[PDB]
Parts: structure tokens; sequence; C-alpha cells
């Protein structure tokens, strides 16, 4: 038992992290078979980032200004091109650390770990979600852009996010492997609306479901509720309004502990409007919603 | 900016996980070098465990009881010996990914990352504590004992803590890497008295730097306290007396501030006496006790 903010192992994921200088500018780079992932915004100096006009920045640029580390050896850089907001260095060395990998566009609400990385350097491993707002609350400073976001089944290494922009407002923007920001955001120093943010309620059901699991039962009622109900109830609290197919996907936990998924419903409607009454459920005095169905299954089952 | 509950990369723990079957027991091992350690309770049967004489039970076992698998491939046991609550299994091969590594036993208050195994493969890392009481609030179900907990210091391991036992209470009892187990438990199954455990002080001062650092401000008042005045609120509040080494310990980040070590202390005093009124800090609804001054000043300043 225990409900820990579990992240990924990152092993196979530090086998490719590489240091990707070009000037004066320093960022991290994903090698994976003969070919380097970096943010474009690599080639951009301070004042250009105000309003970059990347294509043109990226004319004054040959493979030899693409200065790629892998730890103290040197890759040989015989290719370049910029896809979206990323740059594609082909080298020409295939990463011999290469697990098998997929590139996914993750869904907002969706959780992964991000090993957060400087000068192609990992320094640590946590786990978080894709906000519903296409923004993630991570932990990144300057050097940081490169990080990525990703998940493991069984030994396919599922990379999800390339971290590219802090945002004034504290919060992290970035992109999928193909050079799509997640949300409205460009990679300009300009403020940028990050939008309203939900909480995402079929992960904090999930997360009750953990706690009854795990012991905490303190929050179960004697009542039940519809999907019309609780949906009045979670527009009121800024909560995702909860389909069918959270219902379904919620299946599983429900058949693990009895309670119905409208019965933990209805615990949900009560924490909402009640409070925690100063309690805390699974060591947190506030509605987890960063564990998705999947992980709650997969941490009290033990997928390794 | 922004605070994560960080863990330290896993990879090169995941090079040393193999999994131990002796009987029909199987459980974790740790391979450095020519020796796999390894929990002792591995000899036992579920009936023997009530009360084991592991001298005895180790007796009836020999080099060939002890399988050993790196991943796929079967490691040859050439010794075995019983140190404290550890078996060390002599292999005729050296782990060729050993890391730098030193076997260090942490104070009650420092943190730690545990990677998580079932079967010698590994499954996740979080972030956690060893509590004051010598206990760790896991994330650990059946077959995850040979789990180790650990630090890295640029490129050297020190690993801290072997994965033993779960007590009654839903908390997790283990050793430092000579088979010493933290705190009063022994390997037995059998209902054991954690003891009284309280917050550590140094730690939430701690997180209160690493939030003022990360623009969460509203906690801070117009007070200050001493030493004497703070440890009579944190006595009622069951958190750790704050002694002076506490003090010079939160220099760093008293600097990085500039807010006194006592005027973060009625900050302190204000949120235990007046709770967080609804309010958040990080991110969290309650005062943070997991992260220590050294993890908040390398997460803040970004130590690979
Ligand atoms: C003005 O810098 C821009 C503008 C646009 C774009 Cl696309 C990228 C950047 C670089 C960036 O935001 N880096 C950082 C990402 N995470 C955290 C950071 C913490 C401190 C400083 C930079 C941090
Ligand atoms: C009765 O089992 C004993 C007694 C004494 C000792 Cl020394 C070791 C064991 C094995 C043990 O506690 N394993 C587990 C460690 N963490 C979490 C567990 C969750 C579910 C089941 C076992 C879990």
């Amino acid at each position: 038992s225990g409900f820990r903010k579990m992240a990924f192992p990152s092993g196979k994921v530090e086998g490719c992290m590489v240091q990707v200088t070009c000037g004066t500018t320093t960022l991290n780079g994903l090698w994976l078979d003969d070919v380097v992932y970096c943010p474009r915004h690599v080639i951009c100096t301070s004042e250009d980032m105000l309003n970059p006009n990347y294509e043109d920045l990226l004319i004054r640029k040959s493979n030899h200004n693409f200065l790629v580390q892998a730890g103290n050896v040197q890759l040989r850089v015989i290719g370049h091109s910029m896809q979206n907001c990323v740059l594609k260095l082909k080298v020409d060395t295939a990463n011999p650390k290469t697990p098998k990998y997929k590139f996914v566009r993750i869904q907002p609400g969706q959780t992964f770990s991000v090993l957060a990385c400087y000068n192609g350097s990992p320094s640590g491993v946590y786990q978080c979600a894709m906000r519903p707002n296409f923004t993630i609350k991570g932990s990144f400073l300057n050097g940081s852009c490169g990080s990525v976001g990703f998940n493991i089944d069984y030994d396919c290494v599922s990379f999800c996010y390339m971290h590219h922009m802090e945002l004034p407002t504290g919060v992290h923007a970035g992109t999928d492997l193909e050079g799509n920001f997640y949300g409205p955001f460009v990679d300009r120093q300009t403020a940028q609306a990050a939008g309203t943010d939900t909480t995402i309620t079929v992960n904090v059901l999930a997360w009750l479901y953990a706690a009854v699991i795990n012991g905490d039962r303190w929050f179960l009622n004697r009542f039940t509720t519809t999907l019309n109900d609780f949906n009045l109830v979670a527009m009121k609290y800024n909560y995702e309004p909860l389909t069918q197919d959270h219902v379904d996907i919620l299946g599983p936990l429900s058949a693990q502990t009895g309670i119905a998924v409208l019965d933990m419903c209805a615990s949900l409607k009560e924490l909402l409007q009640n409070g925690m009454n100063g309690r805390t459920i699974l060591g947190s005095a506030l509605l987890e919603d960063e564990f998705t169905p999947f992980d709650v299954v997969r941490q009290c089952s033990g997928v390794t």
C-alpha cells in the first residue's frame, strides 16, 4: 500500500540526452537513431527572442554551427531541418542506447514523466500532467529547454513532450516530438494567455479509488448522484464535465472496490461542497487530479 | 520556476536491479561489483515468517538455491553470507553497469529516491523521506522487497535504503545496505510499534523558502520569533524542535530570499496556529516536510 506521485524509470531516456549548443545558446537535445531533436529557439540569441523569424535565422546556420555533445563526445552533424518548432539534426552516428520508441501526442488530462536536464545532463524526474489548458506545471530553470516528457509501455518509450517555454505566469509550455505546440502557445518572448484551467475530474475520481484501495475511506458516503446532477456541481467548481467514456474508463477501479462510479461522484460532490474539514486523503489536503485511472491501476497492481 | 517532488534519475540504479529467487519466494537484489545484496527474508516461506530463525533457515540453503537473474541472464552464485538482515550473494561476474557507489546510513528527516521493483524489473521512481520515527511512506506491493533508496552526488550513487517490510499500519520499514534496520523494526510478521512521528521542521521551513523563491508569498508576515518561543509552538503541533544547526543549514536559503530564519519561523508559527485558510503553498494545502534545504537549493539552482 501507499500512494506516491511515481514517475517512470528514466534510464531509457537518460541514454538519449545530449547537449546542443548553437552560438552562445546551449540547451538539451534528444538523440534517437541518427537524429537529434531539440527546440528551434536554440538558433536565437536573447535580442531576437522577442519576435524571431526562424526561417531567416536558420538560413545563417550550417551543420558545423550545431554543437551536439553526447556527454563528452562530439557528434558530427551531417544534416539539419526545421519541423514546426523543433530542429532535426541528423548526426553521422546512431545512438547505441536508442530504446524502442514512439512519438505520441497525449490528450489534455494525461500524465507523463519529465526528465529535467541542463547541458544534456539529467537532474531529476517527476510525474506530472498535461493540464486541460495544454500547459504543464513543471519544475524548470534556464537551459531546461529540450527536456522531454514520456511514458513507458513495458519496453517502448512513448515520447510525448519537449519542453520549450516558461510563460510569465510561471507555468510551462512545450510541444509534441513533431514540433507542434500543445495549446495556443508560440515560441516568442511575449506574454501569452494560457486560458482557463479546470480540474481533471476523471483523475480526481481515480485518486479517490486509489484512496479506498489504500485504506482512506472517510469521504465515502451513503449517497449517489447522476451524471447530470454531478456536472451541475462540476461546472460551479471548475471541474471537467464527466462523460460516459470517463465512467467506462473508471470501470476497472469501480470493479476493484465495488463502489459504483456515480457513488464515487457523490463522494466527490460532497467533498467539493464541504471541503476536507482539515482531514487528508492519501496524505493530501486537496483533491489530486494528476493520476489518471491507468496510473492508479498500474501503481496499485504493479506494472513493470 | 515551479516546485516538484523530484526524484534523482534512476538509470544508474536500474543497471544494478536483479531478480533473486530462493525456493518459492522471489524478490529484488542489488548487483554492484561481484555481489548481490537482498533482504534475508528471501530464505523464508510464508509459514516461518511469523518468527524465523534465519541462521537455521540459511543452513539448509547452498549457493545453487539462490537463483539470481540479471534480466534474462542467469548469474552464477559462488558464495553466500548473512550480514545483519541482508544476504550477500557473491556471483562469478561483476556488474558491467556498476556505477561509482557508496553505502550510507541517512539521518531521520533526510530524503531519497526509491526505485520500486518487482521481479528485478523497475516500475517507477518517487522521492520520499525517512520519517523521524525511521519508517518510510512508500508505495510498495508484494515482491517490492529489495527495492532501494538512494542519492546521487554528480556521478556517485549513495545507496541508503533497502526495502524489507510493510508494517500492518501501511507504512514501510527497511534497512541500510549493511542490513541494519532503520528504527526498532525486526524482519518478523508481527505487528510493530513504529512510534510517534513528528513533522520535520527544517524541511517545512526549507519548503517555505522554496515557495518565496517560486512566487508564493502570502504566508509571509510582519513578525519574528525566537528559537525558544518557536519550539513552544513546534512541540504543541508535533514538529521537531528547531536547533541552531537547523538555522545554519537554512543559511543559504535565507541569504537567497533575504528573509531571516526566525522571520520564516514566525510565518510557520502563524500557519501552524491559523491553518492555510483554504489557500495553497506550492500547490499544496498542507505544510510539506519532504524537501530538505539541500533539495530546495538543488532544485531551485539546477544541480545535475
Ligand atoms: C524568454 O525565453 C524564452 C522565450 C520563448 C521561448 Cl520558446 C523559450 C524561451 C526560454 C525559456 O522560456 N526557458 C525556460 C523554460 N523553463 C523555465 C525557465 C526558467 C527561467 C528562465 C527560462 C526558462
Ligand atoms: C508478511 O510479510 C513480511 C513480513 C516480514 C518481512 Cl521482513 C517481510 C515481509 C514481506 C513484506 O512485508 N512485503 C511487502 C512490502 N511492502 C509492501 C507490501 C504490500 C503487500 C504485501 C507485502 C508487502
